[PDB]
């Protein structure tokens, strides 16, 4: 009963009320019995300047009469000289409602399609998809700018972009809606590469909009650079923006950032680029924009439940079981050091001038230079004390009367904890001190080879007593990190019993 290729069609609802109901029509059982009795695309869909058009049997609608007869006519027809052949067909000329359905037809199991990296690089690696206006380069079959001079569209060299950035649902202008975009230009491909029998994508509305066929889909995952001449490294600055007077001035230090190294880990460009490929401040300027709806330079890139911002990425991350032990436990400090990490001098700037735009014209290749040089200045990971210089196994029994004190494999979990970081970059950046990792259990005290007993703060005699926060540290680790042994149903493993 899960469909992806099912059409509504009430095509005429716009010349007026409809008299009966939409009329529910199966794509791919369709495509499949014309093929089956020799025909194709064109039994349905006519063309204009070998551009086949995707409405049936038309190339405009003129009028609700005309519209109705071309329904009528061409889809009654064929099933009425499939009935009369002995042929399996459709609805005759006289079942209205068979058509005309008040009923579904089917449920839907349709799905939205995309390019992931992978994807993306399984076209531009395909030897089928030609190079256009350059020796290797493969762009420029599929994407495009509007040539204002020529008056017509041609490959702009690193310009291209997701074809979200300019088609919309709904066409504006002479920019057809995605859906139109997509079904147009992707499945004309498609069926002339098929043509060829050299490996090509789908041409089925299942085959790429049913969940079953996008599973199969085969994946790279070492996925070759994307350069469509982006930076390196980025200087991101608090630009402040033409309106808005007087406008809102920067003060924080400037950011740089390692915007290769964020490609390798991200999955796409629109994750960060939601809109289109430009800066942020283009419309995330310091007091916002209309552009940006007012959403400010701040959130966008602190927002802590964005996938989009900083923090809101990293955020995502640090919810993985290898990370999530400490940091479902922890509380940020926002201390000044921790906003240093990004923020941080540039060279041969004063706090001053940066505030003041010195830096808002340089040259992309000299932002690069100093952003490369805010990067390769900040301090070489000054990782976590030396695990022999911490006690191997400590003894918790403060409160010890029900059962025997606990013996706390101390020393053995730390080093299964950065064991477990391994080389997360994320992780040894934002981890400033070496012992900052201890404060992961350690907290609401400074950074140190010696912290204080939790009975210090805790249930000695808002916050909760010494046994509760044992059992909410310890126990709720373990559940954030999948620890399967010991078990917190499992009263002896941490304390064994009283004597028996
Ligand atoms: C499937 C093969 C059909 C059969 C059998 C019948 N109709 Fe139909 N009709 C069909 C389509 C694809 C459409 C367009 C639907 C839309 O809303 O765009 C139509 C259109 C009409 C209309 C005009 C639209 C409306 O007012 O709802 C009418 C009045 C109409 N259809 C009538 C009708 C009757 C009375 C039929 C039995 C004699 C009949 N239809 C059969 C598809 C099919
Ligand atoms: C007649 C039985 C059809 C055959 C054979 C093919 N298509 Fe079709 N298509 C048909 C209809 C009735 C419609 C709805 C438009 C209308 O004017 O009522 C369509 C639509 C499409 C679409 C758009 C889907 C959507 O956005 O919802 C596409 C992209 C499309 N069709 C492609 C297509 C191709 C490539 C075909 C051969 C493999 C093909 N169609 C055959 C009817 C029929
Ligand atoms: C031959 C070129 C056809 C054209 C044009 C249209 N249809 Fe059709 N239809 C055709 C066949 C051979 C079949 C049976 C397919 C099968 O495997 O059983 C059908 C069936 C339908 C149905 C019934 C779907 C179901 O519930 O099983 C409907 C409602 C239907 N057809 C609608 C329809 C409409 C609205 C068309 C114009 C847009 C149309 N069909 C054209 C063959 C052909
Ligand atoms: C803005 C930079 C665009 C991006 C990114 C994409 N498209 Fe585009 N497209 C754009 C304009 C201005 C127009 C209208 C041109 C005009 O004559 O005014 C278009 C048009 C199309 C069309 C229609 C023409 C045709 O090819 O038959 C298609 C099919 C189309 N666009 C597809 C498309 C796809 C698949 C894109 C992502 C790969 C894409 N476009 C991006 C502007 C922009
Ligand atoms: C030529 C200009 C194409 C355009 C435009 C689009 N696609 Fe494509 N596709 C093309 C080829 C030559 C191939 C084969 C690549 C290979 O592995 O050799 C493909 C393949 C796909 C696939 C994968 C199918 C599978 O793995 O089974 C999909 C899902 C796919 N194509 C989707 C797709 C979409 C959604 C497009 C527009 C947004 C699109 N393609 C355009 C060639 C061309
Ligand atoms: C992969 C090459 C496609 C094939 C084959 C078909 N569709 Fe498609 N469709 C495709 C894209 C890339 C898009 C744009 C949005 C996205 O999914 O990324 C679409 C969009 C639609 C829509 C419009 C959804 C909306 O937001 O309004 C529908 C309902 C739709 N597609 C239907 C459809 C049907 C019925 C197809 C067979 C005729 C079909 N699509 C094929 C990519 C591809
Ligand atoms: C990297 C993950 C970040 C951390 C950690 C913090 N900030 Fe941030 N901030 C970041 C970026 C990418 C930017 C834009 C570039 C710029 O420097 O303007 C910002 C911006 C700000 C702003 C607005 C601009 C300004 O007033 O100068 C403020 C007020 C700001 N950042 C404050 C701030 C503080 C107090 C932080 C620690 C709690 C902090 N940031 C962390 C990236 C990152
Ligand atoms: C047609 C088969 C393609 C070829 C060859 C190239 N690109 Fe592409 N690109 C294509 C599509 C359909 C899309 C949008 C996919 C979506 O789901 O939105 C894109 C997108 C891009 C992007 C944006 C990345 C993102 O986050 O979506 C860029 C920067 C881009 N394309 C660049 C690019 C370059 C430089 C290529 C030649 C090496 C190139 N593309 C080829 C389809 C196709
Ligand atoms: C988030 C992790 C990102 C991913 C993934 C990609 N980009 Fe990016 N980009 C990002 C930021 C925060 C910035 C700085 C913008 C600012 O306001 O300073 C950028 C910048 C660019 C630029 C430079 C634009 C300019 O300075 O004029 C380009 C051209 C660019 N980004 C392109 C790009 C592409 C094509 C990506 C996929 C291959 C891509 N980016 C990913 C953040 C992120
Ligand atoms: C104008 C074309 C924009 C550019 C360039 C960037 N963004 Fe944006 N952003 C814009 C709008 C219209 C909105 C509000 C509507 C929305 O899409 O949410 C936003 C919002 C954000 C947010 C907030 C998300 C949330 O959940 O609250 C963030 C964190 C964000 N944007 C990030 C961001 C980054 C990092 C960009 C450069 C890569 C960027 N934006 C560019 C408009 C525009
Ligand atoms: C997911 C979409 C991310 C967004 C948006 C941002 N970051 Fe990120 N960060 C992410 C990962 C998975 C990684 C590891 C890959 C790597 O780049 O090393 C990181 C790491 C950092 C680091 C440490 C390593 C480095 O590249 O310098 C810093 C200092 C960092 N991240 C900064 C940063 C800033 C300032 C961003 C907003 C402009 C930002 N990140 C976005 C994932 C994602
Ligand atoms: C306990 C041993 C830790 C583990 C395991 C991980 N992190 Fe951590 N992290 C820890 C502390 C005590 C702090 C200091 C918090 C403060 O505000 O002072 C941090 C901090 C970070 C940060 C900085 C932003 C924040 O969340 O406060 C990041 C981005 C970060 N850590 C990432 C991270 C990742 C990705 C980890 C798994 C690979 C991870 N951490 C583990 C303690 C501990
Ligand atoms: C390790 C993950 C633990 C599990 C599982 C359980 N407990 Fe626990 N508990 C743990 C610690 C580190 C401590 C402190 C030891 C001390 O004596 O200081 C405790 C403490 C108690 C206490 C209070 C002390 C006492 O009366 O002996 C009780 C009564 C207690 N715990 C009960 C208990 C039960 C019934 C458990 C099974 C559900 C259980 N604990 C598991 C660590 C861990
Ligand atoms: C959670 C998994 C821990 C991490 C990460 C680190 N330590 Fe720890 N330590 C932990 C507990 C539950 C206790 C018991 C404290 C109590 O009050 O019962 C301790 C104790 C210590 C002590 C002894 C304190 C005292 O008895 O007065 C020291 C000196 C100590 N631990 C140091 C330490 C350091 C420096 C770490 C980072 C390398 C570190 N711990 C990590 C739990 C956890």
């Amino acid at each position: 009963e899960k469909r992806a290729d099912l059409i509504e069609i009430g095509a005429m609802e716009r010349f007026g009320k409809l008299d009966l109901p939409k009329v529910a029509f199966r794509h791919d059982q369709h495509t499949t019995a014309v093929t089956g009795m020799g025909k194709d695309c064109a039994a349905c869909h006519k063309s204009k300047d070998g551009k086949m058009s995707l409405k049936f049997m038309r190339l405009d609608d003129n009028s609700a009469a005309e519209l109705k007869e071309i329904y009528h006519a061409n889809c009654i027809g064929c099933h009425t000289d499939l009935a009369k052949a002995g042929k399996k067909t459709g609805p005759q000329d006289g079942e209205c409602r068979s058509c005309h359905n008040p009923k579904p037809s089917a449920a839907s199991s349709w799905k939205e399609i995309g390019f992931d990296k992978s994807l993306h690089y399984r076209h531009v690696a395909s030897k089928a998809i030609k190079p256009v206006g350059d020796p290797q380069k493969n762009c420029g079959a599929c994407h495009h700018v509007y040539d204002e001079a020529s008056k017509k569209l041609v490959w702009g060299k690193n310009k291209e972009d997701s074809c979200r950035a300019c088609h919309g649902e709904k066409p504006v202008d002479k920019r057809p809606a995605l859906d139109t975009a997509a079904h147009t230009a992707c499945i004309s491909c498609h069926m002339d590469v098929a043509k060829t029998k050299a490996e090509t994508g789908p041409v089925n509305c299942a085959g790429c909009h049913a969940p079953e066929a996008q599973a199969k889909f085969k994946v790279v995952r070492e996925v070759p650079r994307l350069d469509r001449g982006q930076p390196d490294a980025a200087l991101i600055l608090p630009v402040p923006g033409k309106d808005a007077p007087r406008e809102m001035k920067g003060t924080m230090k400037p950011v740089a950032f390692d915007h290769k190294a964020h490609e390798a880990k991200a999955n796409d460009c629109r994750t960060c680029h939601h809109v289109r490929i430009d800066t942020c401040t283009a419309c995330h300027t310091v007091n916002g924009t209309a552009d940006s709806k007012f959403v400010q330079l701040e959130k966008a890139m602190h927002q802590p439940d964005s996938m989009r911002s900083c923090v809101g990425c990293h955020n995502t991350r640090v919810q993985q079981p290898t990370c999530a032990g400490c940091h479902g436990f922890i509380k940020p400090t926002k201390s000044d050091a921790q906003c240093g990490v990004c923020h941080v001098a540039a060279p041969g700037f004063d706090a001053k001038q940066v505030e003041a735009g010195a830096l808002l014209n340089l040259k992309a290749e000299q932002r690069s230079q100093v952003a490369a040089s805010m990067l390769s200045a900040r301090p070489q990971p000054k990782g976590t004390f030396d695990l022999n210089d911490i006690p191997e196994k400590v003894v918790i029994g403060s409160i010890a009367k029900e059962y025997q004190p606990s013996e706390f494999p101390h020393r053995k979990i730390v080093k299964t904890l950065i064991a477990g970081i391994g080389e997360d970059k994320l992780a040894a950046t934002f981890h400033i001190e070496k012992g900052t990792l201890c404060q992961g259990c350690h907290h609401n005290s400074p950074a140190s080879l010696t912290p204080p007993k939790c009975a210090s703060c805790h249930g000695k005699p808002d916050r909760p007593g010494l046994k509760a926060a044992y059992h909410q540290q310890c126990m709720g680790c373990h559940d954030r990190m999948k620890i399967e042994k010991p078990a917190n149903t499992a009263c002896v493993d941490c304390h064994k019993e009283r004597a028996k």
